[PDB]
């Protein structure tokens, strides 16, 4: 699976259900005229083939701000991480040293 | 009073002064999505009560991002803890039994 394929939210509930069955979860809130948030895209699917104990999946926060509310996301891309039915943290920017840091402490 | 009850700070200027005139305090910085922040709001209503000497405030990260950074704050939540109009140390995450004995020794 690739940053292209993964799970795209669309909806609060379908959010608060993932959460809860997964023990380990990554969303990528990001917008998509928001070049730093495109430059992690080949980052992502990296990590996603790197890490296949945990689910990942991705926001459009224009397209669904209630979700981006929800998770308080004003800054793109911000990646929020979920372990054993909770949300537990936040990675703000295109870091992606510190995103697989926050992954593999999960 | 309780979780819901104690001040929020919302600004710098609030935030060191309040520091300043207050001789046992605990800073509660958390987050609204944050599933530990959440889990400690009903131990933080019973610490209030227990420690009526201590005063409770309490700082949204997403919120107030700027307070957040003064306080070096990484994890969610975090306790800052203050003694004699200063910040003296952290209790990080959601563990009562820490944040309780830090709190003690105030």
């Amino acid at each position: 699976s690739s940053y292209t394929s993964i799970t795209k939210l669309t909806n609060l509930t379908e959010f608060r259900n993932l959460i809860k069955q997964n023990d380990k979860l990554v969303i990528d809130f990001y917008a998509t005229w928001c070049g730093p948030c495109k430059m992690m895209q080949p980052h992502l699917t990296k990590l996603i083939q790197a890490y296949p104990d945990v689910r990942f999946v991705k926001c459009d926060v224009d397209e669904s701000p209630d979700i981006a509310k929800e998770c308080e996301v004003t800054a793109m891309p911000t990646f929020v991480l979920g372990k054993d039915g909770q949300l537990i943290g936040k990675i703000i920017g295109a870091n992606p040293t510190a995103l697989e840091k926050g992954i593999k402490d999960l």
